[PDB]
């Protein structure tokens, strides 16, 4: 006989206030990515990011997060 | 016998206040991406960003996340 | 007879307060990334980042993070 | 005859308060990577990044985190 | 007959409070990264960061973290 | 030239919260006001009040009040 | 030449908070006003009372108040 | 040329919290007020209590107050 | 050439906790007042209170106060 | 050319705890006023109070007070 009781309580907070958010400049100079090869294999479950620039501007009010995970293997 | 009870509770709370967000200036400088390669041969589940340039704005008035997995295996 | 209970309890918080937050700037000269190569072999759950340039502003109002992990094994 | 009682328990706070964050300039001279190779092998759960260049700038109003682990192995 | 009772109790604070944090200059001269090599092999569970230039600034208005496990083995 | 703006913001809260509120009992003996006199001559914004016995009871489940005046002149 | 920026910021609180509020007898004995004159000549923005007896009972569950003025003259 | 910029922030709290407010007992003996002339001359922003006898019983569950002012002339 | 910047930051607190607050008795003996005399001549602006006898009981659960003033002369 | 910066910045706290706030008894022996004249005459922004026998319980849970003025003449 088993007997198993999962219940785990969770009542928590993740917060946050902000008065004033801004005069934010992004500028950067412009650059230059170059990517010379000449075989490319890419097999079973490959991710990949080859010859890449970006430029990201990421903002929010607020940006909290809460991440849970539950497993329960028998 | 077996008996499995699996009832987690959850009045969690993921927030934000702003009061004024704003002004915010992304002006990078243009750049170059250059690939040369020859032969691209991708297979089975394969994921892939080649050449890529980009510019990404992104202001939310909040931007909470809350993630949540439960599994359970018998 | 096994009798297991799995009952935690969070009533945490993660939190922040901020009065006003700007006046940022990112201006970083431009660079750049070369890379030369001939043959790429990828097998198998293989994750790469190849030839990359990027400039990322992250400016959040708050950002606060909670990460729970709760796993039960028989 | 096994019983096992797993019940911890966490009214813990992660907090932070900030009248004013400002004037923040990330303005680095821009550089050059430069990354020769000629055969590249990549397998089974191999993760890798070359020829990388970045800049990051992060200010969050409040960047408090908590990371909580529960693992039950019977 | 075994009986185990795990019920840890938690009632901490990590926190923080700033009048003012700001000015901050990050203003470092560009560099230069060159790797050379021929062949890259790797397998089973290899990370790596090859030919890597990077600037960071990380001026969180509090940044205070608590990390906590909890681990049970039966 | 003249440029003005206003643009104030308000994410203010003025709240209460009661369990119970009761069992209270106005029950003032009994009283006697005598006013006297020959002539009243009232004249250009007068406001009176002569001769009273009033008996008031005020309970609000919250009376929370929030009074605001924003004036502009030019 | 004149520019007026008028961005005052407000993410106050004013609360309150009560378990139980109650058993408030307000049972005062009864008295007597006697107030005599011949004449009341009354002109020009008078406000008066005359001759009172009153009895007040007040209870709110929360009388939190939030009095906000804000003027701007040109 | 001139140049104001007038941007307050206000984050602040009025609070209070009670766990049982009451057994107030407000019983005065009842008493007597006389009052006497012959003549009234009241003339221009007059304001005036005469003759009084009164009984008040206050009891907010919480009587939190902030006023606040913001005047820009010019 | 006039600059002027007004940006006070405020993130203050005024507050109060009490567990149980009450078994108050007012209970003064009656008394008297007497007042007497032939005119009154009151003008501009005068605020009396003449010939009283008030009984009064407060008991907020919290009275706290904040009071704050900005005052922008140019 | 002028320069004036304004920016002060206040994470202040006036605040209190109590237990436990009662058992107060009021009870003075009532007394006796007289106040005798034959005329009054007040004039341009007089304040008086004459004759007054008042009693008053001022039992706050708290009342934390905090006065707070910010001037800035040009």
């Amino acid at each position: 006989k088993v007997q198993i009781v999962y219940k785990p309580v969770d009542l928590s907070k993740v917060t946050s206030k902000c008065g004033s958010l801004g005069n934010i400049h992004h500028k950067p100079g412009g650059g230059q990515v170059e990517v010379k090869s000449e075989k490319l294999d890419f097999k079973d479950r490959v991710q990949s990011k080859i010859g890449s620039l970006d430029n990201i501007t990421h903002v929010p009010g607020g940006g909290n997060k809460k991440i849970e995970t539950h497993k329960l293997t028998f």
